[PDB]
C-alpha cells in the first residue's frame, strides 16, 4: 500500500539509534551505516565530478542538515556545521600519525565542543583499507592533547633570527609536544583501535578528542580515496583568542623571515574567525560572528 | 599577653592586600601570603613539635592555626576549603629533592578536575643566600591539569605489566609512555625561567592550587640544621572521590604483592589508604565530605 509512504518517514531502526547513542557516549565515536541514501551519495558525487574556500562545497550542507537532528540526538549536543572539506588523494600515500585535531578546531575553546563527520565516497574494504583508525576516548582521552599543542604554540612565538631557521627551530625544539614521537603514541594505544568497513552512504562521526589516522590505500580500486570531512561545534562552543593571538603572531614572526605567510592561512573556518576577533567580537560565540550568524538555519537541525 | 589586651590587639591584613592575593591567585594558581601567621603562633608550634593511620590524624593540633585562615583562603580562592591532611616535610641541608611536578600523586584520590590546594609552611625562615624554600610556576605558564591525564595513562599501562616482561620495577621504569617522555630537562625548556622563588619569615606560607607545577629547592648548610615545612592538603567542599582511579591502583597494587610480597610506596600516603577503604565499604556518595572519617570532623576541618 504505497498510499502511506508520503506520510512515512525514512527512519533509521530506533533500536539501532539507541546504540549508536550508546556507543558514542562510550567511545566518543560512532560509526554510520546508512547514514545516507545511495542515491544521495551518487548525487553528490556526480556533483563534484561536475575566501572562496569557505562555501565552495556547500552544496553538501543540505545533505548533511537532514542528519542533524540524528547526531544531536546521539551526542546530546545542539549541532552546527562550520564547514565542509573534500579530502582527496593517490592510493600510496602518507598522512599524519595518529593525530587529534588540535589544528582542525584551534579557532575553538578547548573545553568547548567539536566534531567531525567523515564520509568516504568510494567504498572501503577489508582488502584495499584506505580508510580511518581511530581510538576509544576511553582508552585516549585527547583532550589533554591540545593543552601540550597550546604550549608548544606559545614556545613557537618565542623565536628571533639570533637562534637560526625558524621552522629548524620549531621542529628541534625540546617541546612536550616534540617528545610525543610517533612510537610514543604508538606504544601508547597499542592494538586497542578501531578500524571498520565501509560501504556508500556510511559514514564515520567522531569529536575532536579523539585520536585518529588515515590508512594507506591499495593501487586495486579506486584511482583516488575520496572523503568528505565536515567540522561541526555546538550552539555554545566559543572561539579562543589567545590561540588565535599566537597565530597571528606566529605569522608576523613567520612572513618577516621567509617573506611568505604559514600554510595555515589556507584554513578558511581559522581565517574567517581570526578576521572577526581583530575586527572586534561583541560575544564569545561562534553563532555570533557575523558570517555564522547570517547562515545559522542553514548550519543547523530542522 | 593579656585578656584585656585581645580587645584593642589590631589583626592588620589590609583589604587592599587581601584583594591583591586575590588577583594574584587568580592570576597564577598560587599566592605567597606574608604574616598570614602570627609569630607567636609559628613559635607555639616549633615548641610542640620538639615535646586510618596515626599518620592520618598525627598533627591535627595544626588545623586549630589553619582553619582560622580558611576564610580568608576561601575569599581568595572562590571556594569552600576542607582540610584533608596535615603533614611534617623536614630534611637535612644538601638534599636531593623531588624535581618539578605537580601533585598527581598528593591529590590522586580526588577527581582531576575537581579542586585541591596546599598550604606550605616553612618552620625556618628561607633566606635568599641560604634558600630551601620552593619554585613555583605560574599555571598560565604551565597549566598543569594535562598532567593528569598523562599520569591516568601511565598508570594504565602499568597494570598491562605481566611476568613474562620481566621485573616489573624495571617494566614501569623503562616503558615507553609519555610520562616517562615528560622528562626533568623538557620541563626545564618548557619553563625557562619562569618560576618565582620567595623568601619568607617565619608566619608567611606558601598558597597552591594542585594545577601549580613546583618543587623544593635545598638548603645551604649554615643557616638551619634542617628543612622543617607543613603542607596542608586541603579540598572543596564539592570535591568527589575518583573510584577508577582508586580501582586501578589495586589492580596495580595486587601485583606488587604477588610478585614482590609488598606494596608500592603511594601506599604510604595516608589520605590515599583511608579513601581506598572507604570505596571498598561502599561510597553512599562520590563527595569526599561523605566518607565517615571526614564527616566526623566536618566542622573541624572547615572555615569558622
Amino acid at each position: 500500500g504505497t498510499e502511506n509512504l508520503y506520510f512515512q518517514s525514512n527512519a533509521m531502526n530506533r533500536e539501532q539509534v539507541e546504540q549508536l547513542k550508546q556507543e558514542y557516549e562510550e567511545k566518543g565515536y560512532c560509526q554510520i551505516k546508512k547514514i545516507f541514501d545511495f542515491s544521495a551519495i551518487k548525487t553528490i558525487q556526480k556533483t563534484l565530478d561536475q575566501a572562496y574556500d569557505l562555501v565552495k562545497y556547500d552544496f553538501v550542507s543540505s545533505f548533511i542538515q537532514e542528519k542533524l537532528a540524528l547526531l544531536n540526538y546521539i551526542t546530546g549536543k545542539n549541532l552546527m556545521i562550520m564547514h565542509n572539506a573534500l579530502f582527496s588523494v593517490e592510493p600510496n600515500h602518507k598522512g599524519l600519525p595518529w593525530h587529534v585535531g588540535v589544528g582542525s578546531f584551534s579557532f575553538t575553546k578547548t573545553e568547548d565542543f567539536g566534531a567531525s563527520i567523515w564520509i568516504p565516497l568510494d567504498k572501503i574494504t577489508k582488502e584495499h583499507r584506505g580508510g580511518m583508525q581511530y581510538v576509544s576516548t576511553k582508552i585516549f582521552p585527547g583532550q589533554f592533547y591540545y593543552s601540550v599543542f597550546d604550549l608548544h604554540l606559545k614556545n613557537n612565538i618565542k623565536w628571533d633570527e639570533s637562534q637560526g631557521d625558524l621552522n629548524e627551530y620549531v621542529a628541534n625544539a625540546n617541546t612536550i609536544y616534540n617528545k610525543i614521537t610517533e612510537d610514543v603514541i604508538d606504544y601508547t594505544i597499542k592494538d586497542g583501535y578501531e578500524e571498520d568497513e565501509y560501504n556508500l552512504g556510511d559514514a564515520f562521526f567522531f569529536n575532536k578528542y579523539v585520536l585518529h589516522q588515515s590508512v594507506p590505500l591499495k593501487p586495486g580500486l579506486h584511482k583516488l580515496r575520496r572523503a568528505f570531512v565536515i567540522r561541526l561545534v555546538d550552539y555554545d562552543t566559543r572561539v579562543d583568542e589567545e590561540r588565535l593571538g599566537l597565530f597571528s603572531k606566529y605569522s608576523q614572526l613567520h612572513s618577516r623571515y621567509y617573506k611568505t605567510l604559514p600554510r595555515y592561512n589556507k584554513d578558511s573556518v581559522l581565517v574567517m574567525v581570526s578576521r572577526a576577533v581583530q575586527k572586534g567580537l561583541k560575544s564569545p560565540y561562534l553563532r555570533d560572528i557575523p558570517h555564522v550568524q547570517q547562515t545559522l538555519a542553514a548550519r543547523m537541525a530542522a
